[PDB]
């Protein structure tokens, strides 16, 4: 029963850069894998580190 106000498919489930889903390519930070360079650890983040001085 005809066909319009509707075409544009393409599903971009995929992203070009990383190959991984779930976002495009223009938004692609992909993942640097490393969690605390700052000592080496992936226990933690650098914006965290500071190892630890309480309150
Ligand atoms: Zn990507
Ligand atoms: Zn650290």
């Amino acid at each position: 029963m005809q066909r319009g106000n509707f075409r544009n498919q393409r599903k971009i489930i995929k992203c070009f850069n990383c190959g991984k889903e779930g976002h495009i390519a223009k938004n692609c930070r992909a993942p640097r894998k490393r969690g605390c360079w700052k000592c080496g650890k992936e226990g933690h983040q650098m914006k965290d580190c500071t190892e630890r001085q309480a309150n």
